[PDB]
């Protein structure tokens, strides 16, 4: 399983794993680039 949060701090995101590197190296298992709002989500062993 995993939980995602919003990265938005990091800076939009143009792809869809860009935002789950910063992601993971926080301590992530990954992240997402919402288009809709341009920003950085992060999925997390929740």
């Amino acid at each position: 399983r995993t939980c995602m949060i919003k990265k938005e701090g990091w800076g939009k995101c143009l792809i869809d794993t860009t935002c789950a590197h910063s992601c993971k190296n926080r301590g992530y298992i990954g992240g997402n680039c919402k288009g809709m709002t341009r920003t950085c989500y992060c999925l997390v062993n929740c």
